[PDB]
């Protein structure tokens, strides 16, 4: 549908803290290897002062850490979620449905994505490559969107309301019960993948 309001707010959230975009893509690529990522490793890859890496990360209040303070989750995560993101036989996870559609282009890999419909519990799965989706099951799979909020916890304000559904009508029935969610909208998974492509396009512009 008319997804400009979502594109816009998603970008404002990345652009809100300088360096977030420059750090995101390298971190996603390293996490995609399936192992925890240290702050020092990230500094090395970015050629940034440690102080700089640390400031960006402190603004990203949903970031997940392990027992050593290594990064293990930033959209893409090693900690189990409802969104399975498998790349060459490494099972990783994503914070939400839209993340699984965005990451393949950013890490340059095709992913076997699977979840369950948030309305009915039905299995859903698809193959997401940098350019396209395939093997969409069910064909009519849908995604919920809400509007991102400034200075709100990203996982609790956005990611946790952005689900896969077995169909648009199934998703729309569900949405009619959750109209308190700001900007709640239902789109097809193809529309959501398109939204991810526009996000990624703008993101790569923001980068140095
Ligand atoms: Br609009």
């Amino acid at each position: 549908m008319k997804l400009a309001p979502y594109i816009l707010e998603l970008l404002t959230s990345v652009n809100r803290t300088n360096g977030t975009a420059d750090l995101l893509v390298p971190l996603l690529r390293e996490l995609a290897k399936g192992r925890p990522v240290s702050r020092t490793t990230l500094a090395g890859i970015l050629d940034w002062p440690a102080e700089r890496v640390a400031a960006v990360l402190e603004q990203a209040t949903s970031t997940e850490y392990d027992k050593d303070g290594n990064i293990i989750g930033y959209g893409l995560t090693l900690r189990e979620t409802s969104y399975v993101f498998e790349i060459d036989d490494r099972r990783l996870y994503a914070w939400c449905a839209l993340d699984t559609l965005i990451f393949p282009a950013l890490i340059g890999r095709t992913a076997r994505v699977s979840s369950h419909c948030a309305a009915t519990g039905a299995p859903v799965s698809l193959t997401v490559s940098p350019s396209e989706i395939q093997a969409v099951e069910p064909a009519g799979m849908a995604v919920s969107l809400v509007l991102p909020q400034e200075a709100a916890d990203v996982r609790q304000s956005f990611c946790c309301h952005v689900h896969f559904f077995a169909s648009v009508p199934t998703a729309e029935d569900w949405a009619s019960k959750h109209q308190g969610l700001e900007g709640l909208a239902i789109v097809s998974v193809h529309e959501a993948f398109g939204l991810g492509q526009e996000f990624n396009r703008h993101l790569l512009q923001t980068m140095s």
